This record gives C-alpha cells, structure tokens and sequence, in this order.
C-alpha cells in the first residue's frame, strides 16, 4: 500500500547544525508526503520508551541524555515503501561507513551524533508515530503528486 | 535585539509543492534559529484572525479559504532583524516581479498562489505568533551559531 | 492570461560549458511549462531573421557568426507573464551588472558570451517561436502545476 | 572509444514532475555531450518498437500507454562508456531499492513511474537512436571538455 | 582587460560556519580563474595592514582583533571587471540589507561578522594582493575557459 | 582519534573544470576540518616522490607529467576515520565505474583525469603531508563543530 507512514527524528545535532531544511527536501523530492511535523524538546519518559530496544544497554542512557538535550524536529512521511526507503536514504549506523548520497553519509562522522532516527520497520513506526504523535496531528486524508504511483 | 522573532507559514500551494524543507534551508542557512514548527490545517477561526488586516477588502473570503484547504507548516524563527530578514528573502507581493534569489521570485507566479507568508511587522509578528503558536510549543533559551553575532 | 509564451535560446557558450540543465531547471523551479524543446546549429539564415533587429549595427555580423558557431538549445516556455518573467531571470545585457541569482548574474561575465536569449516581447515573443520552431513541434494542451494558480 | 552513445528518454512523469532539467544537469556536469536533444508526444506506433523487447509480456500495453500519454524528452549523450555509465547514474528497476544519489533513488518511488530510461546496452543504444531521432538531428562533429580525457 | 585581479579573503566566521567551498564555487561558476589560494592565521602587523583605512576609527581594533582571531582563506581571483563583479556578488555592508542570492544576502546576519571581504577597487586590490600573497605564489600564465570572453 | 589527517590535492584537471568549492564544500559539509590549504604549480621532483609508489610502473611518467602541467589545489583536513572516509567520498579508480553521489561518480569518466587524489593510508597520509605542507602552514589547534562528536 501506499499508505504506509515512518517516524523521521532530526536529533539535537542535525537541528543545531542547521540540516532540518536540508533533510526534509530530500524526502519531499523522493515524493513521500509529510503527515506530521513539529520540533519539541523531548521529555525523559517520551525518550525512554523511544529507545525501549537498547535499554538494557549501557550507552541507553547516553542515548536518552542527548535526545533531551534540546529540540527535537519530529516527522512522519507516507508513502509506498517509506519505512525501508527511509533508512537507505540515511544510510548505516556507522556515519563514516555511509554512502556518499545518504544524510550521514555527507553529513556525519560520529556514530553518537548521526543527525537523525528513523524508523526500521513497520510495527516499530506504527509504535513511535503514536508516541511522539496524538492522532489530532496527523494528516488523515493525504493525496501524493498525481504522477508519483501508477 | 538578537532575539527577535517573526511569523513564517507555508501556504497549502507549498506544502503541495514541496517547497518545504528547500523554504526552511534559507532561513537556517542565513543563520536564523527555529523557535517554533508545526504543520496544521488551520480553522476559519484561525484564518480570519490572521487575515484580519484584508477582512474589509472582497479578496479576503478567497485569502481564509485557500489557507484553509491544506496543511499548512508554521514556523517561528529568531535573530536580528529577522522580520525584515525574512521579508527581503520572500520577495514582494507579486511573485512575477520579484527578484531571483527570493522564494517567490524563484518559486511563484500568481498572487493568489504565493508560497509563504511573513510577519510584516515586529507588532505584526508578535500577533500572529500568539495567534498560531501556545506558549509552551516555542523554544525558551536559543543560542544561534556562536559565529553569527559580534 | 496563464498562456502567454516566450522564446528561450541558450547560446553555443552556454551550451558548451554545460549549463543547459541548470538553465531549464530554474524554469521547471519557477513553475513555467516547456512547450517547445530542441538542440541544433542555426543556419545562417535562421540566424540573421533572429537578429534583424541589430542588422544595421556594425556588431550584427558578431552575433549572426557566433549563433551559427555551434549547437543552440531552443526552447518554448508557457506560463502567466513568462515573457517579462524569464528576461527578469535571465538579468541584464552586461552579465557583469546582472545581479546575482540572475543566470547571467551567476554565470556570465562578458556581454558578446552572456549565456542566452529572450524574447522581450509578446510580437517579439510570436515571432521568435514561429521562426525556430513548426507549429507541431509545440505542445497544444498545456496543463501546469494545479497548485500554481488561482 | 570516447564516441560511445546512449539513448536516455525522461518519461511523462519526470517532465510533469519537472525534473528534465535536473537529470540533464547530472550527465552535463559528468562530462557527458549532448548529441540530440528534443521533447515529443511519441505516437504508439514509435512506442511499441522501442518497448518491443516486452512485447510477449502483459505489461507492455501499460508501458506503450503511459509514454504515449504525454509529452516526453528524448536525448543522445556522448562520452566513454556512456551506456553503463547512464544506466549506474540512473539506479535500478525498482527506484525505491535505487541508492540515494542516483536519478531514481533522489526522485522516484513506483517502478510503473521511474521517471527516466536509459540504453541497456550499445546494441540497444543503436537501435534506439535511430528510432527516434532523424541522423540530421544529430550532432556530427563533437568535442568534449579538453580536460576530460587523457 | 580581463586580466584584472581583486583580493577576496573568507574571515575567520565564514571559515567557522563551513562557507568557504560555497564562496569559492560561486566566483568558479561565474568563469574568474583562481590566481593565488591559502588558508593562515593573520599577524597583527598583515591585520592593521589590511584594515589601514579604518585605522582613524574606533570599531578599527575590533577589525584587527577578529580577524587574527582565526583561519582565514586568502585568494586573488582574475577576470574582466572582477573587482566590481566580486562585491555585487557579496552584497552590501549590512548583511541583513544583502539581496538574496548574494553571499552575505544568504549567509550573514551581523555587520561584524560578514563572512568575507573584497577589494573596493582596482588601486585597493593591487596594494592587498602584494599584502598577502608573495609573487611566487601567484599564478603566472592564467588561461580561462574559452567560452568566458569573445 | 578526531585528530587523524588526510591529504586531498584537486588535480589539474579539477581545477581547470572549476570543481574546487564544490570538492572543498564537500568535506566541509561533512564535518572535517580545513588544516591546510594552497594553490600551486607542483616540480617534477615534489612530483616523483608523491608518485614514487608507482615508480616502476610505465604510467607513472604520465601522472608526474600531468600534476606538474597545471595548477594543484594541495588540502589538509582533520578528523575521525578522515582518511577512509575521504576515499569513500572521492570513489574508486574508474570515475565511470564510482557510484552516483562520490566525486569522481559525479563528474569523473576517464581514469587518466580523476579529478581528485587522497591518501590511501594514515601512514601515505603522514608522508604526504611532510611533502607538501611545511609544519608551519598547518593549523595547530583545531576545533570542530561541537556538535559533531560526543
């Protein structure tokens, strides 16, 4: 379906280097619609539960420390295929092994500064959209440029 | 003041164009700060407020209708001078006559389709923030690039 | 009207250092639609009914010579006020006085190589497209970017 | 040889999308030579010999209906290795398996609207050159940028 | 003649904030040729050099301060009317008063951190060019495309 | 450590195609740091020992010819995991055969004028640098963007 939604975080890093702009042209040009968009500082429980998969990792706490370190741009786009396209246009988690093209591939160096989180499947999108979203904020009826699916 | 604020919104026409992240990579490439971003399709209410200035004029029934048909990305940026800063990026009223290098100027090409719009004025500006914004949405403390101010 | 049409020749100097793309792009940008497309090396004879204008200066002979030196990228725009519109882009005759964002402000730098031609009127406009292009080599229905008027 | 030539067609999706002067931009900048250039409404008589390849299939009929639905761009480029190179340039079948940085990958998101097609082959690149352009239309004599090859 | 020459120097704030690829691209693309190019860290003597003409003024000091408060990337491009082009494509004093599209239109916010300076004039940019480049580190022979000048 | 350096030198034939600030752009963007910077016209003998690890090939005549032919943008830049990173973002040998989005991808097609050369190794890296920068034309204290490593 084409319907399908990601959840797009630009972390305190991307926003503090002025790459927010930046980053949403490249999705708006790949033709994904965005459904929701609002920069926020989020709170330690909102970051908590984000990142609830590494928890019982030591560098969890790092991760929740710098989330909430200042504002967050968080999104959502729909599209056919967003949530795995999504993550190829930002590349790997190693910003210095990213291709050339991706956002952390020309953008970032640090593993522990690598711009932005997207989502890296369905259920988990389906999970942050409606943690960082109330339903009110999203764009119930979305309609892509006409020539984008056949 | 390095502090002031003004009032941007892409209208609908960019939004559907994807104009968006390009519009906001201006303003973060010229050094001013996000404080506020949300998208939204606002209500009449909201669009008879913010075009209160026209509500005499027989165009103005066109201005509250066409905000009102899409979502609509409202921002809040801050720095020095911003308001005329913003104005200057934006063109003038008519797309057509503006100069290449502004938004509308590169973008537009009918007035009643002109992108975005932007505070005209600092009283102007603090209105319609309040107008479009709650409090607690905009960012406290800003620190702008450390190279951008004497 | 939204049907106006002008006439667009991007110079062998422009085609040579690869601007074409970026030329056409702006217009895309702006929201113009390409009618009339197509890459040749004018005969003189093509070339002195173009200039006929300056035919009783000494430097018209210039101009016919240059024209005919190498491949010329023709084009048709359609759009609301194109004519005056794509001059207002394209900036002044002396590329050095053009201001930047302008094409010859960004790229040329001497008046006999400015990169490309406009028409600079409507009759000017008709006659230009009816001499470097057969009527079928022009698209009939035209449909812009329903976001882009009113 | 450095004489190598493709046929590459920008689709009726990628012109309503605007994106002709964008891809021309990438093989300009590459260093490749544009040696024909024109846009067209292709009639189903030129569009099922240049999809012939998939005559035996069911989706061919869709393919011979959509490039004839509207106008497109057909261009030859020249340059060492042309053909592969175009197609790398371009990315794969699927545009959202495509790498960002490639055509497909930065713009496109359905394999029925991949924006562009590119020779696969220089057998193919030969037989579709002369499919759609007249050898009169053609660049004879070319010269790349003297400092692109040794 | 187009063998002018002007001084261009990225201040220690445009080189902070990542612009010196940006500046150095824009006068690429216009056709000047680099002629000298060097990354430093101003002495106070170079400094009030430099800055003599304000050297009767208070805000001099703050001049010579910040400038040998960093690296600084000196250059001396050359072309027909560069001096006067290259200040048209940086803008005016007052960056917020820049047209966008210029240098500082799109950069800077601040009159004491304008991102970059260029010699006023012919006389000026000779006595800069001997201040900051050694005559061996100048190129000799310069020879720009020859599609720049007719 | 985010103090490992590299050594970039844009060829003759980057510079003579004015692809200099967009290769510095690049690297800026990323996040490394410039270190050192120059333009210059390389002897045959810096020229025989930047090459000497193809000294016994017969190509190695034809590479110190061509460096010594024309100017060399010579570059230094700092940061963590730069030299690998530097090549990623540069391509492979074969400019045809590099992926959209490096450099040489992007505007490179004959392996004799690849555009761009960086160190393979810390250890090449190191050796180059002693070769072509004297200690004291480089940045001693470097500082990156704060925002780049945790």
């Amino acid at each position: 379906v084409n319907k399908e939604r990601t959840f797009l975080a630009v972390a305190p890093d991307g926003v503090a280097r002025g790459l927010v702009g930046e980053i949403i042209a490249r999705y708006e040009k790949k033709g994904f619609v965005l459904v929701g968009l609002k920069q926020l500082v989020p709170t330690k429980d909102l970051a908590e539960s984000h990142y609830a998969e590494h928890k019982e990792r030591p560098f969890f706490g790092g991760l929740v420390s710098f989330i909430t370190s200042g504002p967050v741009v968080a999104m959502v786009f729909e599209g056919k295929g967003v949530v795995a396209s999504a993550r190829l246009m930002i590349g790997v988690t190693n910003p210095l092994a990213s291709a050339p093209g991706s956002i952390r591939g020309d953008f970032g160096v640090d593993v522990g500064r690598n711009i932005i989180h997207g989502s890296d499947s369905v259920e988990s999108a389906n999970r942050e959209i409606a943690l960082w979203f109330k339903p009110e904020e999203l764009l119930t009826e979305v309609k892509p440029n006409p020539n984008l699916y056949e």
